[PDB]
């Protein structure tokens, strides 16, 4: 073993990172708008189930 | 020394990226819990509509 090659094993390792972090970043705005959506048809919902009680 | 300083560096580069991941690996998870809380309140509401209907 060589101290090299632990050195371009971290890079390696931060370069995978790096990209996971990109594809992390793209489910978070996919989830946080479908999180939204539910949101605001739950809200819809709510009300229409408490007019039919009124 | 300097191979140290050097190890030092790459490791923070490499942990500061890793520790990102972990961060919003967590980030997603809450936000999928949050979806699946309201789909469950969603499917709930809406079968419940469509029998009053």
């Amino acid at each position: 073993g060589s101290n090299n090659e632990l050195y371009l094993e971290l890079m390696k390792l931060r370069e995978h990172s790096d990209q996971h972090v990109k594809e992390l970043k793209t489910s978070l705005k996919k989830c946080a708008r479908e999180t939204a959506d539910l949101k605001f048809l739950n809200n819809q919902y709510a009300h229409k189930l408490k007019l039919l009680e009124k």
